[PDB]
C-alpha cells in the first residue's frame, strides 16, 4: 500500500509506521561544516572479493540484487562498526531528472541517484533478527552523479528490461559489487533507520563522500522500470526516494580531514 505517490508517499507513511516521526530517522541532510572529524574511527574494511550474487528483483519500489549470506563471503567491518556485517542485498533510489534522486543530501545538494548496500550484524544470526536491533544493520550509501559511464554498473542496467514490472525476477549470478565503488572510502556516519517502511531504527549509516559517475544512458534505463505489475496502468518507477528527515539529537561524524 505504501509508495511514493501523492496519496501513499512519505508524508503518509507515519499512519501505518508511526516511527516515521521518530528520533533517528533516515535519510538526513549531511551538513559538511557541522560534521566532526572523529579520530577514534578505525579504518573501514569493504571485503567483497568472495561475493555471491543470486537474483535481481523488481519489488514495486526499487530493484534489488540479493547475495548468499549463509557464510562470511562479502562483509563490511571497521569504521564505526563493531564485529562483522554481511552483505545481503543492494538496491537504488533515483529521480525523474538528473538533479534529484538521492535520499541523503550533502549541504542540501541532491544527486541523481543513491546506491544502498545493505548489511546485517552476524552476532544476531539472521537478517530478520538483526533488523530489530539498534546495531543490527549497516548500510553503505554511495551517490551517483551523471557524467562518464560506470563499467561495473552496465551488467545491472542490461538486465533491467527483463524485470520491468513489479514481482519479476531474473538470475543475476557472478556479479561483482566491487565494480560499484568509488576510489575513496572517505565517509560520514550516523545512527539512523531504514528509509523504506517499516522504517526500523536499526541502521548505522556509512555514506561515502565520493560519488560514482554514471552515464545519462545508464540512469535513463533505471527510469524505464515500472512501479506497477504486468498488465496494470504503466507508472514509471522514478522519484523512489524519501526526503531528508530531522536530524534531532544526532551527530554526523566524518572519517576524514
Ligand atoms: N533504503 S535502506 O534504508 O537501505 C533499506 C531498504 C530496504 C528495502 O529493500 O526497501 C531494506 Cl529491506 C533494508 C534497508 Cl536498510
Ligand atoms: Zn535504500
Amino acid at each position: 500500500h505504501w509508495g511514493y505517490g501523492k496519496h501513499n508517499g512519505p508524508e503518509h507513511w507515519h499512519k501505518d509506521f508511526p516511527i516515521a516521526k521518530g528520533e533517528r530517522q533516515s535519510p538526513v541532510d549531511i551538513d559538511t561544516h557541522t560534521a566532526k572529524y572523529d579520530p577514534s574511527l578505525k579504518p573501514l574494511s569493504v571485503s567483497y572479493d568472495q561475493a555471491t550474487s543470486l537474483r535481481i528483483l523488481n519489488n514495486g519500489h526499487s530493484f534489488k540484487v540479493n547475495f548468499d549470506d549463509s557464510q562470511d563471503k562479502a562483509v563490511l567491518k571497521g569504521g564505526p562498526l563493531d564485529g562483522t556485517y554481511r552483505l545481503t542485498q543492494f538496491h537504488f533510489h533515483w529521480g525523474s531528472l538528473d538533479g534529484q534522486g538521492s535520499e541523503h543530501t550533502v549541504d542540501k545538494k541532491k544527486y541523481a541517484a543513491e546506491l544502498h548496500l545493505v548489511h546485517w550484524n552476524t552476532k544476531y544470526g539472521d537478517a530478520s533478527k538483526a533488523s530489530q536491533q539498534p546495531d543490527g544493520l549497516a548500510v553503505l550509501g554511495i551517490f551517483l552523479k551523471v557524467g562518464s559511464a560506470k563499467p561495473g554498473l552496465q551488467k545491472v542496467v542490461d538486465v533491467l528490461d527483463s524485470i520491468k514490472t513489479k514481482g519479476k525476477s531474473a538470475d543475476f549470478t557472478n556479479f561483482d559489487p566491487r565494480g560499484l565503488l568509488p576510489e575513496s572510502l572517505d565517509y560520514w556516519t550516523y545512527p539512523g533507520s531504514l528509509t523504506t517502511p517499516p522504517l526500523n531504527e536499526t541502521v548505522t549509516w556509512i555514506v561515502l563522500k565520493e560519488p560514482i559517475s554514471v552515464s545519462s544512458e545508464q540512469v535513463l534505463k533505471f527510469r524505464k522500470l515500472n512501479f506497477n505489475g504486468e498488465g496494470e496502468p504503466e507508472e514509471l518507477m522514478v522519484d523512489n526516494w524519501r526526503p531528508a528527515q530531522p536530524l534531532k539529537n544526532r551527530q554526523i561524524k566524518a572519517s576524514f580531514k
